[PDB]
């Protein structure tokens, strides 16, 4: 799709609805679900807590505090994945990820493995008990962790686990690994290095499941690959499975997820289109003290191999049902018509999340079958309407609550007329203006916005 | 996607496959069906002649000529829609659609309707007999026809009915009516002049399904709109129902066909990108001597106003799962680099039909859930993956049996390991080294490509 202005996102004020703020007082808030109790449960990414908010009167509770969860200030590392198993009342667990110091880790650069684990909740002491470590050892790092942890109709866990940041910034000369898949001998080991940029597909024992598709003539925990960073992932109530994905300088994704798929990336940003994206692979770079012009490839300095979108060599090439936003090759990603913060115009969103709306008796008009998209660089959330099917979208994202916050989940509640959201503590967002601000309205925050 | 090129196309020769010309010099052949004897079945547009060959010995008869179908030497009406009933054994039942004078018609422009009519197989005389308009009254022209007519898993007849080529050429100034919907009065009336740009799903008697969507709150014999010439059509084994398009100078589409939809054209070609593309609507033009500058609508003379795909105020718009193809803004559509012939380049290949591929007992090796799309400019027939689902396209249009012919329709032998082509008896074709020529290999011919 094409970029909206800084007019238009201004004016998504959404003037139908209360906004009540429940709890400001948060750290680093990441994950919301609506829980089996009836309860809102989020999560503080940094401190590894675990809280329960009472949706009605608002008190809230901290149920259990994850131990020794490895966070850095500068990283989007920590407590990521968080869901509940679909059957508590008879199986009463809690299954989540996170950054954990590695003591196997040769790599001081990289000290650190993602696990994903499993707690027992005892509600005769409300608190978590009993961990279980289903599969260690991932990939880690400060970047593109992503981390979204659902749990299927299928009763297996799926898991995003993003590119964790090669080929950009800090990690620019790691090779991408998104595209990559492990032999059986790596399995053998246990040896995750490969599974950087995937959904992975486990069994809720961390085992592979018998009918995960192949890959390179292997069965791994792969179900999906070629992501970079997908932090939202919902299934639809027909059982498809929806994503959001954040590109680099453009192309942000909606996708839908497909057993056995290849979603391009890094060899295709949206679309293979060679529209506003080309492949620069400083990996490749015989210098390595060549530098990334961050043009999104389109520009790049002397000594970088560039590959086009259309001269990749790929196998089930997934395109995505909507990009926010796809410009043609002649886009200025440094338009100083924009300020001194040219990052704050680029034709992306940011979403952080994906959220099927299921409606209710008191469901919004007009809101059937749409996915909730929140956008942390636009202080926006969008709504995104398929067709009854789950099958396409349907015209654009429309954008909700702007506001000077980056917005990082959203749910609704059973009757479907009030939407609750988490915001970030601290970050840059767009104003109304269309200029950067790092004063967020309401920093980490869990806020309600009720119909009228 | 990104345009091949010339030297793509021209190793597209599939050394795998034995050509044989069965028939040639057919008087412009349009359809052909695996019949329910296990013989091959024909239309010829120009005649109404519907012909059956024997697929071993080549052997022809003529088995019906419909009688007063309307042809124009220059024009793409005639004998169009063709399908025989799926339970033939007891329901021996052939489906047509024609272009017929309209003796009612008050235009001496757009003198003729189109019909569509079901006919009784007597296989004792082996003929037609027993004629029943199912659905008269339906636009007509020399342009963008469609025509083609499918019989789904619910027993209800799905009809292509293009644009009629209003907003280009000979019909420049005619306001297109892709977009636009009945009332309840033209209904009553059997006025069916927005029946243009659509696909159509009726009851096997002609009459408007019960279940048929709602478009601006009146339900008719539309199923989807928003369509220019959409000669492709087919189902897939779980129902879902595939489609190919030709878009103007760009864009060029396979569709998934959803109840209710609206595919965008003319507001939007391909995707809501605006790239390469723009509505200009000459009919809206300040006078009728303004010219078309064929650049596709991002450069047009003054007096005609043009609307950004992304400034259309649209509802329920599906892309398209792949174009063949998008260009940039930038794209040069009188390119040099070509002859005086600039169109040849156009980044398009003219689809002529969709064709799902169900293998069989000697099925081909890696065509699984594949759509055959015959390119009538270019001289291949496309293969293009999905997934098992038929959700999502894998990789790219990959070309075959490159040869100077325009490719008009394609069907598979039960056993999967022969396929049968048909090709027009005139027109352009893209040859080896990118250049057009009229001058075709196998004019209108019936091919048998047999896998080695
Ligand atoms: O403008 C853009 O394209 C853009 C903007 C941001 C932004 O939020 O400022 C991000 C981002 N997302 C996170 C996160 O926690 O999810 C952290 C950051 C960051 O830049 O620090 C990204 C991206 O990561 O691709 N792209
Ligand atoms: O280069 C392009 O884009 C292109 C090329 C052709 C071509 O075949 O030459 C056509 C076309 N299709 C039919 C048909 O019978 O289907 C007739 C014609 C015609 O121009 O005479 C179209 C189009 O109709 O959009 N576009
Ligand atoms: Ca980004
Ligand atoms: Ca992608
Ligand atoms: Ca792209
Ligand atoms: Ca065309
Ligand atoms: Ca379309
Ligand atoms: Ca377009």
């Amino acid at each position: 799709d094409v970029p909206l202005t800084p007019s238009q996102f201004a004016k998504a004020k959404s003037e139908n609805f209360d906004k009540k703020v429940i709890l400001s007082n948060l750290n680093k808030p990441h994950a919301l679900l609506w829980g089996p109790d009836n309860q809102i449960w989020l999560t503080e990414r940094a401190t590894g807590k675990i809280l329960r908010v009472n949706p009605e009167s608002g008190s809230v509770k901290t149920v259990f505090q994850v131990p020794e969860i490895v966070n850095d200030a500068d990283g989007q590392n920590g407590l990521l994945g968080f869901a509940f198993h679909p059957d508590f009342k008879n199986n009463p667990y809690i299954y989540i990820s996170g950054t954990f110091k590695n003591p196997k880790s040769t790599d001081k650069e990289l000290p650190n493995q993602t696990i994903i684990r499993r707690y027992t909740y005892n509600k005769s002491t409300d608190t978590l008990e009993k961990p279980v470590d289903l599969l260690a050892g991932l990939p880690s790092s400060k970047d593109h962790q992503s981390g979204r942890l659902v749990i299927g109709p299928d009763q297996k866990i799926y898991y995003t686990i993003g590119d964790q940041g090669r080929n950009q910034l800090a990690y620019l000369f790691l090779p991408n690994q998104a595209q990559h898949t492990p032999t059986q001998q790596e399995l053998n080991g246990k040896d995750y290095h490969t599974y950087m940029g995937k959904v992975l597909r486990l069994n809720l024992d961390g085992s592979i499941p018998k009918d995960n598709p192949s890959f390179n003539g292997v069965v791994s925990h792969i179900y999906t690959l070629g992501h970079r960073n997908p932090q939202g992932l919902a299934f639809t109530p027909n059982g498809k499975l929806l994503q959001s994905e954040q590109g680099p300088n453009s192309d942000d994704e909606i996708n839908l997820i497909v057993k056995g798929g290849n979603y391009g990336w890094p060899n295709v940003a949206g679309y293979k289109d060679d529209s506003g994206y080309a492949y620069a692979n400083y990996s490749a770079a015989a210098n390595k003290s060549i530098k990334d012009l961050a043009q999104n490839g389109v520009k790049v300095a002397a000594g970088v191999p560039v590959t086009k979108e259309s001269e990749w060599t790929g196998k089930n090439f997934v395109p995505p049902l909507k990009t926010l936003y796809t410009v043609q090759d002649t886009y200025n990603y440094n338009d100083p018509t924009c300020g001194e913060m040219t990052f704050i115009c680029w034709p992306t969103v940011a979403p952080s999340s994906a959220y099927v709306y299921k409606g209710g008796k008191k469901a919004i008009t007009g809101w059937e079958n749409t996915l909730l998209v929140p956008s942390l660089k636009r202080g926006v959330i969008f709504r995104i309407k398929l067709d009854p099917t789950y099958s396409t979208t349907y015209d654009d994202a429309v954008p909700m609550f702007k506001s000077n916050n980056r917005y990082r989940d959203v749910i609704a509640s059973p009757d479907g007329n009030v939407l609750y959201v988490l915001t970030d503590t601290a970050g840059n967002v767009q104003k109304d203006d269309g200029s950067v601000t790092n004063t967020l309205e309401n920093p980490g925050s869990l806020i309600k916005f009720t119909y009228k």
